[PDB]
């Protein structure tokens, strides 16, 4: 599903994700944007490493969800990563409030840091009833 901008912010707010561990709901729907551009469809293989980022949030195959063919999967989720690719984002939320436990928090999606860190992240709740 390729969410609308305030439709997905409305989402996130119902799915407890605004303050999760800190976090905003402005810095989750700027990393949504610049991972997937909020498609929960979007799939990333690695090929140098040999792992996927599978969904809106695009979480990785190695640490998080469990595909079957990553070397070296952890699956700290407990998930299968096609319950990543459903329309449905209440699982992808749930593995993601899991990464972010994690000391490093949002800084683990690379993406983030690149495009989020440190700007202003506003202009992507503004208007949505949020």
């Amino acid at each position: 599903k390729v969410f609308e901008r305030c439709e997905l912010a409305r989402t996130l707010k119902r799915l407890g994700m605004d303050g999760y561990r800190g976090i905003s709901l402005a810095n989750w729907m700027c990393l949504a944007k610049w991972e997937s551009g909020y498609n929960t469809r979007a799939t990333n293989y690695n090929a140098g490493d040999r792992s996927t980022d599978y969904g809106i949030f695009q979480i990785n195959s190695r640490a998080w969800c469990n595909d079957g063919k990553t070397p070296g999967a952890v699956n700290a989720c407990h998930l299968s990563c096609s319950a990543l690719l459903q329309d449905n984002i209440a699982d992808a939320v749930a593995c993601a409030k899991r990464v972010v436990r994690d000391p490093q928090g949002i800084r683990a999606w690379v993406a983030w840091r690149n495009r989020c860190q440190n700007r202003d992240v506003r202009q992507y709740v503004q208007g949505c009833g949020v």
